[PDB]
């Protein structure tokens, strides 16, 4: 798909077996999810932004659809005001941004 | 171009006919500039971000040169981490995220 920017970029994800809105974030070294159960390790990390830092847990090796396309790697989760999809998953799906 | 985005989305801007580095963010509904001075009045602002809200100075109507390309809008000056172009100057220069 070509997306235009008129509106905010969201899109259905896929997620530890849970439907969630997320923005499609280039701004976004890492994506980040807010408060729900995964599998496995994590480890807790300190993430900034516009208002400071918020503390998540690091889960490793997380398998997500994003608009139908899947893909692993890192998610961060914890009080994020919103879904975000950051680079390190929007590689994975081959996005890129075009002008 | 097309900008893929294993690396962060970084280009350069000019406005006020200075040169900054400033990220492509998909994530960001408005422009958020690091201090510096601009012409004319400002509005104010408050943007919420991954860590809470921050004040910002609201300038509209200002020249802004994004990786060679020409816009003119509105840019919000505050204590924002990295210069972002969000969608309102995006839209301006045709990009779109494709996959
Ligand atoms: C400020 C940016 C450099 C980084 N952010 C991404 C932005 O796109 C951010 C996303 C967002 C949207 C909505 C609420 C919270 C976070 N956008 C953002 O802060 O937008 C602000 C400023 C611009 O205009 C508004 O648009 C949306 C809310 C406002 S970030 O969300 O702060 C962020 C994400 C991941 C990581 B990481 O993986 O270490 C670190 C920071
Ligand atoms: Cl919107
Ligand atoms: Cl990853
Ligand atoms: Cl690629
Ligand atoms: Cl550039
Ligand atoms: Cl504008
Ligand atoms: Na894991």
């Amino acid at each position: 798909p070509q997306i235009t920017l008129w509106k905010r970029p969201l899109v259905t994800i896929k997620i530890g077996g849970q439907l969630k809105e997320a923005l499609l974030d280039t701004g976004a070294d890492d994506t980040v999810i807010e408060e729900m159960s995964l599998p496995g390790r994590w480890k807790p990390k300190m993430i900034g932004g516009i208002g400071g830092f918020i503390k998540v847990r690091q889960y490793d090796q997380i398998i997500i659809e994003i608009a139908g396309h899947k893909a692993i790697g890192t998610v961060l989760v914890g009080p994020t005001p919103v879904n975000i999809i950051g680079r390190n998953l929007l590689t994975q799906i081959g996005a890129t941004l075009n002008f």
